[PDB]
Parts: C-alpha cells; sequence; structure tokens
C-alpha cells in the first residue's frame, strides 16, 4: 500500500473498499477505535467531518463532528489556521455513499497541495467513512449525538434543503 500524502510513513488504519478507488475507506469499526483511543499514542488529533447539510447534523452526528458542508467553510476550519500535532488524520463522511464527503476530501487536499511546498500537506492522511452515518447510527447509537437519524430526503425538511443548496459554489 501507497505511503501517505507527503509520503512520510504507511496509512495506519486498515482500510475497507469503497465508491471512490482513488480514496481510502474506513469501516464504523474503525471509526469507533479512533473515537475510544486505540490509536491514541500516535494519533494526536482527528477531525470528523460532517459533509451533510445542518438539519441533518443537527438531527443527529458522531460525537464530535464538525459540520463542514461548505467548501469555504471547510477551507476556513481546517486550513487557516492548520491543526498542528504523532498524527493527524481527516475522516470525512457524508449520509450514506453519495458524492459530498469524497468531494470534500478532494478540495482540501488540492487546497492542501496550493498552500505548500510539494510534497508536505497539513493533512497527508484523510479517509472517507465507509457507508457514512446511515451505517454507523445503527452500529453504534451511543456514539452519536442526539440519538436519532435525519435523512437528507427527510418529508419535513424539503425547503431546507433547498435554501442550503442554494449557499454552495456550485451545482
Ligand atoms: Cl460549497
Amino acid at each position: 500500500m501507497e505511503l501517505i500524502g507527503d509520503y512520510s510513513k504507511a496509512f495506519l488504519l486498515q482500510t475497507v473498499d469503497g465508491k471512490h478507488q482513488d480514496l481510502k475507506y474506513i469501516s464504523p469499526e474503525t471509526m469507533v477505535a479512533l473515537l475510544t483511543g486505540k490509536f491514541s499514542n500516535i494519533v494526536d488529533k482527528f477531525v470528523i467531518v460532517d459533509c451533510r447539510y445542518p438539519y441533518e447534523y443537527e438531527g443527529g452526528h458522531i460525537k464530535t463532528a464538525v459540520n463542514l458542508p461548505l467548501e469555504r467553510d471547510a477551507e476556513s476550519f481546517l486550513l487557516k489556521s492548520p491543526i498542528a500535532p504523532k498524527r493527524v488524520i481527516l475522516i470525512f463522511h457524508c449520509e450514506f455513499s453519495s458524492e459530498r464527503g469524497p468531494r470534500m476530501c478532494r478540495f482540501i487536499r488540492e487546497r492542501d497541495r496550493a498552500v505548500n511546498d510539494y510534497p508536505s500537506l497539513y493533512y497527508p492522511e484523510m479517509y472517507i467513512l465507509k457507508g457514512g452515518y446511515k451505517e454507523f447510527f445503527p452500529q453504534h447509537p451511543n456514539f452519536c449525538e442526539p440519538q436519532d437519524y435525519r435523512p437528507m430526503n427527510h418529508e419535513a425538511f424539503k425547503d431546507e434543503l433547498k435554501t442550503f443548496r442554494l449557499k454552495t459554489r456550485s451545482w
């Protein structure tokens, strides 16, 4: 297996197959291993980036996850004043196996490369949570807050979906 983005060392986490062959995917069990400190002697900090819309996040998210659905907010939070360390790891996800998480992962890498001298990176190790929140919640509900799940297509949130789509950079 290839080294992480700055070619400094191997990827730390065990990976699973996902839709995008160019990206690294992890299972809910691995996400729990991170949250429970199984990698605490090696990983200084990790950020779970929930790429879903605010109403989805508010209806139930993984504990400690940060809601960054807009590119400009993800860039501001992660790259204005980078989270320095040991390893720093980013995990991106959306509702299931859609494009919001993968697109944000690629965007952050593009911006990280742009602000550095090749091959140095602020975030060399990034993963996608396989199956997203839809698959994580039924496996580990106590690692979520609140203990619920609000789908993107929720019937009472059609206007909120529309309102938020109009805040994105491109459609
Ligand atoms: Cl955006």
